């Protein structure tokens, strides 16, 4: 009987990244892979294993990406892409930043954006003095249908209310003004 003995597969591989501000060293060269998984099991043994974002450094990142995609603009699956960005005041790290990362993880390890999952590329955290932010990246910015139920159904799993209103951006935007809100 498998169910007794075998990890749960999940629907894709993820790729864990870990960015840390050394001015000494290109954006690029700051950005390190950290491991990879595909089941739930593995998951947690690495989400338990590491600190929690509010414990990093201010100028830390985590991204989780979908392996084969890297975090970063000039991927071919985001440069035509963009994010569905959450910004967090001073107050939040401590009330939000890591309840709502650890339910971002989720939507994407369970897939939980029914058929437009597949245009998730992956998620990003930034730790920083200013203010954090956490950003779903999907990978077509024109792609309304997939852009606007995702931005939905995100906001409702972070149980935002509709007093706030969350924006859309364009890499392309970013690399050089929101398309979409909800």
């Amino acid at each position: 009987n498998p169910e007794h003995y075998i990890k749960h597969p999940l629907q894709n591989r993820w790729a864990l990244w870990f960015f840390k501000n050394d001015k000494s060293k290109t954006w690029q060269a700051n950005l390190r892979l950290i491991s990879k998984f595909d089941t739930v099991e593995d998951f947690w043994a690495l989400y338990n294993h590491i600190q929690l974002s509010s414990n990093l450094m201010p100028g830390c990142d985590y991204s989780l990406f979908k392996d084969g995609i890297e975090p970063m603009w000039e991927d071919e699956k985001n440069k035509r892409g963009g994010r569905w960005l959450i910004t967090l005041n001073k107050q939040q790290r401590r009330s939000d930043l890591d309840r709502f990362w650890l339910e971002t993880l989720l939507c994407l390890i369970g897939e939980s954006f029914d058929d437009y999952s597949d245009d998730v590329c992956g998620a990003v955290v930034n730790v920083r003095a200013k203010g954090d932010k956490i950003a779903i990246w999907t990978t077509e910015c024109e792609n309304r249908d997939a852009v606007t139920h995702i931005g939905r159904v995100y906001k409702e799993r972070l149980g935002l209310p509709p007093k706030i209103v969350i924006g859309y951006q364009s890499h392309a935007d970013t690399a050089t003004k929101n398309r979409f809100v909800v």
